[PDB]
């Protein structure tokens, strides 16, 4: 399931099966953190991952004619707490086949609760599975009843023609 | 907002700025309905209506070979006391490049609430506006609170490449 924009460029991607491997990958680089809600680990030395998501994200997406990801990976827990809508300060591009996109790989998928939600004008989108969504969009997290949730999330510049 | 799904055939879409350039000859052809529920009209000597669908689909459409548009509009008004439940909706083309939607024009917007809301194991969609969604995917029309909501709907058949 991928989602466009009437202009023509995509927004939204949802993911299946994609990230298998690189998720057991994930995991066992985030076996090294200790008691943190959110924490950002610089990722240049094991640029392995970074290599596989590169070539995952050239394969399986359209008219993609260069791909940017960001050196830093963010690691995200959630509890049963609140949240609520972390709206994003109207990025605007500049040009008009360039896109940077967030991208969010589950951990832990939660058993209740813990859905990305999407807002806008023409329609909401919620969600349960590893995502790439616009950095133009408003995102919410939605709280979480039974179980964990940990997410990984990788800021992708992607430029299309 | 186009959809796709894996295979590369559009499932959903959300038009904003489309129909509201006949949604006044939409108004004047449901003013025939006398206290119907959902009152399934065969329309034929009205094609106008139909000759411009079919060229709005065409123009707005990517990779279509035919568009075939069928004569009957039905009229559904959903009362703010009345509920609804899901649809539960088995069937599967027998060709590769072929799929029937379901055009909703709304007539009579809501106040608040009853939003056409689609199932997916990967995403559920909720809207309220122009929505051309197929036939293989489980609908619902939520709890109408305030006002009323009264939609016309088509029935949809297209061939692509």
């Amino acid at each position: 399931m991928d989602i466009y924009d009437d202009k023509g460029l995509q927004t939204i991607k949802l993911f299946n099966n994609e990230f298998d491997c690189i998720r057991n990958d994930i995991r066992e680089l985030f076996k090294h953190v200790t008691d943190s809600d959110s924490i950002q680990l610089p990722m240049e030395d094991n640029s392995d991952i970074i290599e596989n998501i590169r070539k995952i994200l050239y394969r399986r997406l359209k008219n993609v004619e260069c791909v940017d990801i960001d050196s830093t990976i963010t690691f995200m827990k959630y509890d049963p707490n609140d949240d609520n809508k972390r709206t994003c300060s109207n990025w605007v591009p500049l040009t008009n086949n360039y896109m940077e996109y967030c991208l969010v790989i589950y951990l832990e998928t939660p058993i209740c609760g813990g859905k990305i939600k999407l807002y806008h004008p023409t329609g909401n989108i919620k969600s349960d599975k590893d995502i790439m969504f616009a950095k133009t969009l408003d995102f919410k997290s939605k709280k979480v009843l039974t179980g964990r949730k940990t997410i990984a999330v990788l800021d992708i510049s992607v430029s299309y023609n």
